[PDB]
C-alpha cells in the first residue's frame, strides 16, 4: 500500500490541519482500511526557515532536512515538505533523497497553468528572497508579487495569527483588501499556513476567491499522486 | 528534545484530531521551536481491531503492532497507540518494545482515581470482550459497564458517525440519555473516537459532563509525560 511521508512541523498547526484535510477529502466507503496511509514528522524544533536565511546557519537547517529525508526515504513511497520556504534547501540535498519528493512549488505551478489568470503570491519575506516561485514556476508571468511593505504584513499574519492557531477568518478582510489592491480574485499559498485560510474559506462557502493551495491539492488528489 | 511516537490510523479521523489537540493545548510563547515534537504513523490499513478478535487472524494484527513498535522504538522517546481496543495485543509483544509505551488504559485509570465517582465506559464490543479496563484499572469498581444492547449502540455511533468524520455533537443527545440511564455525570473514552466528542463538548462549553479522555490528558500534559 502507498505511504505518504510528511516532513512537517513548519509550522505544527498547519501540519496537523493538513493531516485532517487528507482524511476529510478521502472519506472511506465501507471500511476505513481503505483510507490513506501517512507518516508525519511534526518537528517544530526545525530552525526557523526565514530566520536561518539571515545567518551562516542555513547549513544547520539544510542538515535537518537531509537527515529527515534519509529517514522518510526508507519509510515512504512519496514525500512532501510542509513548508514552501523550506524548499530552498533542495539544491544542496543529493538527487537520490529528492527522488520521492513532491514539490509544493511544482504543484502550485500545475494548478496555476490550469487556472491561467494573474494570481497574488502570499508568502514570507524569506520565500520571496529565495525567489522559489519566480525561479521554479513555468507560469511565473501569471504570478503577481507583493511589494515589500505587503510582504511584511503577510509575514505578520502568518506569525501573529495563523501559526498561533487563531481563527484564520480573522485575516480575511485584510486579504480581500490585498486581492482588491493587486486587482485579482486569486492567491497562491506561498506560505503553507495559507492552507488554514483556504480551509476556513471552503468551510464557509466563500467561493469568490480562488485559492491555489498545494496542500489542499495533495489531499484532494491523494489516490492519483501517491504511488 | 523529547519525541512522542503515535501508532495511529485506528481510526484516522481521531488520529488527525489528536495531533491538532497536541498543539492546541501546547501553544508556544515566542517561537514555535518551543512546540511538541511528534511522529505519527497513521496507518488505517491496520486490520480492524474488533474485527480481528472474531478471527484466527488476531495473529496478523499483533504482527502489525509489533513491527511498528520496532520502528517507533528507534525513533521516539515515548509511544502511544491511538486505539484502546488495540492494547489487547500487548501481552503477546515482548517487554522490550513496550518500554516506551504510555498505556491509554493506565492514563484512564489515573484520571478516574483522582475523579473518584462512578463513570460510564463507552466502548466497542471488542474492547468490552477483551475486558481491558476491568482487568487493567485499579479503579475498576468505579467503572459502570454498558449492557450488551448499549454496547452495540455505541459501536454504531463509533462506526456510523465518529469514524466517518461526522459532527460529534450529533450523538450528544443519545449520550446524555445513556449517562442519565446509568445514573452518572461522567464517561470514559473506552474508544479513542470519543476524543472527538470530548473536544466538541469543550469547544461548546458544555462542562456538565466529565470526560475521562486519555488523548486529551496526553495532549494537556505533554511536557510532563514525554521525556
Ligand atoms: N510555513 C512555511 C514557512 C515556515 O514557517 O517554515 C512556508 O511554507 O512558508
Ligand atoms: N477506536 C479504537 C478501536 C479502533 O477503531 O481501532 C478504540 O480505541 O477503541
Amino acid at each position: 500500500l502507498p505511504i505518504l511521508g510528511v516532513l512537517g512541523g513548519m509550522g505544527p498547526v498547519v501540519t496537523a490541519e493538513f493531516l485532517k484535510s487528507i482524511y476529510e477529502y478521502n472519506p472511506f466507503i465501507d471500511k476505513e482500511q481503505e483510507s490513506p496511509n501517512v507518516i508525519v514528522f511534526s518537528f517544530p524544533s526545525a530552525p526557523d526557515r526565514t530566520g536561518s536565511i539571515d545567518s551562516g546557519k542555513e547549513r544547520e537547517f539544510i542538515d535537518f532536512i537531509q537527515v529527515n529525508l534519509e529517514h522518510l526515504n526508507k519509510l515512504a513511497d512519496c514525500i512532501v515538505i510542509g513548508s514552501c520556504t523550506a524548499h530552498y534547501a533542495l539544491p544542496q540535498i543529493p538527487e537520490n533523497l529528492k527522488d520521492k519528493l513532491i514539490s509544493l512549488i511544482k504543484i502550485a505551478d500545475q494548478e496555476l497553468q490550469e487556472y491561467n489568470e494573474p494570481t497574488l503570491l502570499l508568502a514570507s519575506t524569506g520565500t520571496y528572497q529565495k525567489k522559489l516561485f519566480q525561479e521554479g514556476c513555468t507560469t511565473a508571468d501569471l504570478i503577481i508579487s507583493l511589494s515589500e511593505s505587503d510582504q511584511k504584513l503577510i509575514h505578520e499574519m502568518i506569525y501573529k495569527v495563523l501559526k498561533r492557531g487563531h481563527d484564520p477568518l480573522s485575516i480575511l478582510r485584510d486579504i480581500e483588501a490585498l486581492l482588491e489592491k493587486y486587482n485579482t480574485r486569486s492567491y497562491i499559498s506561498g506560505s503553507t499556513e495559507f492552507h488554514l485560510l483556504t480551509k476556513s474559506l471552503k468551510l464557509k462557502g466563500i467561493d469568490s476567491i480562488k485559492a491555489i493551495d498545494p496542500l489542499s491539492t495533495i489531499a484532494q488528489n491523494f489516490s492519483q499522486l501517491i504511488i
